[PDB]
């Protein structure tokens, strides 16, 4: 029943060309009569995009149809460089929109947000629920925000049923700590929450494992000899075996008390902000482009 774009990640390659994750949209509110019959157009930053389309499975899926060596189409989640280009976004945040038209009359609209971030982009993960919220743990707001400001990126991970994805996103942009609120940034879907035919080699993973191979997709979004996810905060192999070294894993518990993994020491968000030159050093490239966008 969702309708919606679960947040979308493109990063720009060393030799130019543009990889994304995959594009999870559904139009659940769109009775479909036939859906052979169904074209997908794309508009980004209120500009319609020329000659890109998507169509739509039986069950509501929709990809991308692609020309392999064969002049066989596959049927992909990840469009190519060449259409992503059209796009002409821009670093950060873009509008996105999605149009499903049929032979009949009635199209159907929905808008999500498509990031683009360049190869040499630091990201910062962080878990929703427990790790934001509890209620909302103390200092977290501001903590993030400056984390933001030193040129990294926060990246929120969300593992609720899809029902739930707008309500996750207003509750984040809802937040105020004195003053403060939390950074924009995407929100991960574990993928084990939006399967369809064309993701479903997914379901060949225990249920413990969704979380570290979304990480490890993220991770391979950026090229090969980048280390792009600095650090990470939850509530851990996921973290480590996607690159953040020990130091950077932050486990919140119960009481807000925070433990830095492989340094046990025991913080806050608070402190952790505090020290925030120690432990999230300024990015002084990536810092200057916040600071002159925000």
């Amino acid at each position: 029943m969702f309708s919606g774009v679960v947040d979308i990640i493109v990063v720009r390659q060393p030799d130019d060309s543009l990889k994304s994750m995959p594009f999870h949209i559904r139009f659940g509110t769109l009775k479909v009569l036939d859906n052979q019959n169904i074209n997908i157009q794309i508009t980004v930053n209120d500009k319609k995009i020329e000659d890109v389309f998507m169509l739509m499975l039986p069950e509501g899926a929709c990809y991308f149809p692609e020309l392999n060596a064969k002049n066989e189409i596959q049927k992909k989640l990840r469009p190519s460089s060449a259409i992503l280009k059209k796009f002409n976004l821009k670093n950060g945040y873009n509008k996105i929109q999605f149009i499903a038209e049929s032979d009949l009359q009635g199209k159907q609209l929905i808008e999500g947000k498509i990031y683009l971030y360049n190869y040499d982009t630091k990201l910062v993960i962080s878990d929703v629920d427990g790790t934001v919220t509890k209620w909302t743990h103390d200092d977290i707001a501001e903590l993030y925000t400056n984390i933001q400001k030193n040129g990294y990126k926060m990246v929120y991970l969300s593992s609720r049923p899809l029902y739930f994805y707008n309500y996750t996103q207003g509750y984040l942009k809802g937040i105020i700590q004195n003053g403060f609120t939390m950074p924009d940034g995407p929100i991960l879907l574990s993928p084990d929450q939006i399967i369809s035919s064309l993701n479903r080699e997914v379901v060949y993973k225990k249920a413990d494992e969704f979380k570290g191979a979304l990480l490890k997709d993220l991770r391979r979004v950026f090229p090969e000899e980048v280390n792009p996810i600095f650090a990470g905060f939850g509530n851990a192999t996921a973290c480590l075996y996607a690159g953040v070294i020990i130091d950077n894993i932050f486990i919140i518990n119960e009481q807000s008390q925070v433990e830095i993994l492989g340094k046990q020491e025991k913080s806050s968000y608070k402190k952790i902000n505090e020290k925030i030159q120690e432990l999230f050093p300024r990015l002084p490239a990536a810092a200057l482009e916040h600071h002159h966008h925000h």
